[PDB]
DNA sequence: TCATTTATCTTGACTTCAAGGTAATTAA
DNA sequence: TTAATTACCTTGAAGTCAAGATAAATGA
């Protein structure tokens, strides 16, 4: 048995009324979350960064060089307000690893660039985490991580579709 | 899939790597992120947060008289107890808890649901599961329960290590 | 007793958001 | 030109955590 039959056991005596069947796939899916987290922040602590300046980092330099991204396309993709990117992107300017250019084609736009040095703590760093997700994966079986990743997208594919 | 965006984009920037395991990895992540928007739409029609869910359903969900300390609580949602003062705090302001002294342990503080607390409780767990039936709806059920399947062999190698 | 642990809160700090603000941009 | 919209930041406020503190329970 898994926590999360635990959880619909308890529920199951509590108010045996109830068919609570979809918690069991939700349940699972947030506690996954939360303990793959856990796991993925240990390595990135290795660098001195948080989850959240790692995934800043990763995205600028997955664009492309010259790795320059706007604030708005920033948050945009990592699903933040504006205010949280405001903050986010002063913190990595003092850390050294962005530069603020201003945008010549529309002057309420201050771009966000990936520094020499920030350049290469994502690059080695994106090298960690790859083997990182690795090393958790690799308990599960071929099959099994092969019927996961094409279940989960079909549920992100309904999810996104709402 | 969106995954899929994000691993094109690896392929080309760094093509000396294969970057395979982001894509299982990211649509968890995802996933969870999308479904606590929908699970918070419902919880706000009960003017709850998703916290404040998880705590009344911890109580609820242990048995009369619903009493469980601080410490079984931030253990089992998994948050410091600096987090579990100030909510409980919270709480005990809007009359869901009541806090009881332990006869038993004197550096213990006992958290337990209020009359109101638990008619919130019981009828809001009933619309959140609905609200699931609904989401998971979209799925088929082999894939529903492949998934589920899925899932719980992940979770078993997670909570091992 | 005691030197250590446990239960729980207190403080300072960081991240986040909703709401507002303001300089540019835009289409008529 | 203007009224509406976009880009980005500012400002309170809440939630969270990490240390730290202090009363209480230990087992020797």
């Amino acid at each position: 048995l898994d926590a999360v039959d635990a959880i619909l056991e308890q529920w199951r005596r509590e108010r045996p009324d109830l068919d609570a069947s979809p918690m069991g796939p939700i349940g699972r899916l947030r506690r996954c979350a939360v303990l793959m987290d856990q796991r993925l922040e240990s390595c990135f602590s290795r660098f001195d960064l948080s989850s959240w300046e790692f995934d800043m980092l990763a995205t600028l330099r997955r664009a492309g060089a010259p790795h320059c991204l706007s604030p708005t396309e920033l948050f945009s993709t990592l699903m933040v307000t504006s205010g949280t990117m405001t903050h986010r992107l002063k913190r990595l300017e003092t850390r050294g690893f962005i530069e603020r250019v201003q945008n010549e084609l529309d002057a309420r736009s201050t771009l966000v660039q990936l520094t020499s040095s920030g350049l290469e703590l994502i690059n080695r760093a994106v090298e960690a985490h790859i083997e990182n997700e690795r090393q958790v994966l690799s308990v599960l079986p071929a099959e099994v991580l092969a019927a996961l990743d094409t279940n989960l997208a079909a549920l992100l594919r309904g999810l996104e579709s709402h």
